[PDB]
């Protein structure tokens, strides 16, 4: 007796009955799967060799010194970077496999039952945020949003000051990035044309900047049943000739954030440590002296973006230039109309068997370069004295071995030790390879006794831009004047 009730006598279930629904429920809480093993992805996972190198760039020398470091982060925030998106709406259903780790969604288009939609939104009435969509899909949801959005900025609703939100990253792996930013972001990456071999040749820093402005976010509260997103027509076979299971499971959209968002790159080519600071107050819109270290840090950087939402139509802008332009780009999208809607700019998801938050673990290996710069500079010599001068310079030449350890060449200037007269003068190329310089100069006084008189003699002279030693005057009172040029 207890084995027929609820239950045809053609052992069938129905299509389009309670029974089809209630087996749906059924078959979805039957399912056992691990909910972290199903989210998390590995990275690259490099090996901790690295050895120290010297390379002589045009107009300085740089030394590199590589690092395997690691980035982990785990989050239910997924970034949106495709512009319509007809799957990622509030209360889409999503398969769990690769292509949700992706960000390359399969969306589960099947007859779905009406779901109810809060919206949260500065100045909007308490039972007035609610919604209720008969029939969810991507438009009938973007219209009942809309719908609600165009009544509440043609009723009221203050001009909204959006808040800027901003994290930031200095960019090495483009892998690196992607745990960062979401494994889609590839697509993003390619339009900001980010150099990562100069950064690993360390010819050029780069920082990575994501600003966010939301307006508004569309949520959708807990689902009692798994089976009460599907009609009675949606039957378990139905789900399984899509090869959902507890294998491939189902997750639907809980919430997703509207407004805009912007991946700004900030590409420069010094190699000073001021970089961070420099471009941290390039983003406050803080003014910068001409003579500091960071006005030549800023004129020497390139500037790209990729604009998600505000402005025009909702396709991605992808501007391009000078640092004079960044401030316009934060401005942009601060305040929030009735001229644009705003796009999905993130969402969540929760699985749809016990409304659990589907958190995303992500995780990469990269390497970490640290460069640093020493400059070039010139020695200049001018002999104006009523004597014969001789100058014996020396200097090391520092490099790198193929182990990493520190190699110093002796050199001299070819023309130690010969006798000078006036009026010579010669400049003297030294490159940041140049260490523990020692300039000695001395003067024939004519004196049987005593035919040498040192004028001039310094150990370990700082490799200034430029240095100039002159020395003029007689046989008896020599004079010397060691000139040094190094202001920026």
């Amino acid at each position: 007796a207890a084995h027929h009730h609820h239950h045809h006598s053609s052992g069938l279930v129905p299509r389009g009955s309670h029974m089809a629904n209630k087996a749906v429920n059924d078959f979805i809480l039957a399912m056992n799967y691990d909910k972290k093993k199903l989210l998390t992805h590995q990275g690259e996972s490099i090996e901790n060799r690295f050895i120290k190198e010297g390379n002589q760039l045009p107009d300085e020398f740089v030394v590199i010194e590589r690092k395997k470091r690691s980035l982990s982060t785990n989050t239910s925030d997924i970034s949106v970077t495709a512009t319509n998106d007809s799957r990622l709406y509030p209360g889409a259903l999503l398969v769990v496999d690769e292509t949700l780790l992706e960000n390359n969604p399969t969306l589960l288009a099947v007859d779905r039952a009406p779901m109810t939609y809060s919206i949260d939104l500065p100045g909007l009435a308490s039972s007035d945020s609610f919604l209720q969509v008969e029939d969810p899909s991507n438009s009938s949801v973007r219209g009942a949003v809309n719908d609600l959005l165009a009544k509440w900025h043609q009723d009221y609703g203050q001009v909204n000051n959006v808040p800027m939100q901003y994290e930031k990253i200095t960019a090495h792996s483009m892998e690196q990035l992607k745990v960062k930013f979401g494994s889609d972001f590839e697509k993003t990456g390619n339009s900001l044309d980010i150099d990562f071999n100069s950064v690993h040749s360390g010819e050029k820093q780069i920082q990575i900047v994501n600003f966010k402005q939301i307006y508004y976010t569309v949520s959708v509260d807990a689902v009692k049943n798994p089976g009460d997103v599907f009609q009675d027509t949606v039957t378990v076979e139905d789900l399984k000739q899509r090869g959902i299971s507890a294998e491939r499971p189902l997750v639907y959209i809980s919430s997703v954030a509207y407004g805009r968002q912007v991946y700004l790159k900030l590409e420069t080519t010094s190699k000073s440590d001021e970089v961070e600071a420099a471009f941290e107050a390039l983003i406050k819109g803080v003014k910068v002296a001409p003579q500091t270290e960071w006005k030549q840090i800023l004129d020497n950087t390139e500037v790209k973006a990729v604009i998600l939402g505000g402005d025009p139509s909702s396709g991605a802008r992808v501007v391009t230039g000078k640092v004079d332009m960044v401030e316009d780009l934060i401005q942009e999208g601060s305040r929030f109309t009735a001229d644009h809607p705003g796009l999905p700019i993130s969402y969540t998801t929760s699985f749809l068997r016990d409304n659990v938050v589907a958190t995303f673990q992500n995780s990469t290996d990269y390497v970490e370069t640290k460069v640093t710069a020493y400059r070039n500079g010139d020695l200049l010599l001018d002999h104006s004295g009523a004597y014969v001068a001789q100058y014996y310079i020396t200097w090391d030449e520092l490099s790198y071995d193929h182990q990493g350890k520190e190699v110093l060449t002796p050199k001299a200037w070819d023309r130690n030790g010969q006798d000078l007269t006036a009026h010579f003068t010669t400049s003297i190329p030294l490159k940041g390879n140049v260490r523990n310089l020692s300039v000695k100069i001395r003067e024939c006084t004519g004196l049987a006794w005593e035919w040498w008189r040192t004028v001039y003699e310094k150990t370990d002279l700082p490799l200034v831009r430029k240095r100039t030693i002159s020395i003029w005057g007689t046989t008896l009172y020599p004079q010397v004047e060691d000139k040094v040029e190094n202001a920026a």
